[PDB]
């Protein structure tokens, strides 16, 4: 389940069936941090995994 608010810094496309396409801007909800490279995300009807580097975490 959702946790900590994440905001998008980069717009990024997806590349891969397991990643989601996000833009500047948009807030989303963090699912899976143990890697500090590549987060699991939700964001509205989808979760895929991001680079955490295009990532803040809001908390």
């Amino acid at each position: 389940t959702g946790k900590e608010l994440l905001l998008v810094l980069y717009d990024y496309q997806e590349k891969s069936p397991r990643e989601i396409t996000v833009k500047k801007g948009d807030i989303l909800t963090l699912l899976n941090s143990t890697n500090k490279d590549w987060w699991k995300v939700e964001f509205n009807d989808r979760q895929g995994f991001l680079p955490a580097a295009y990532l803040k975490k809001l908390d």
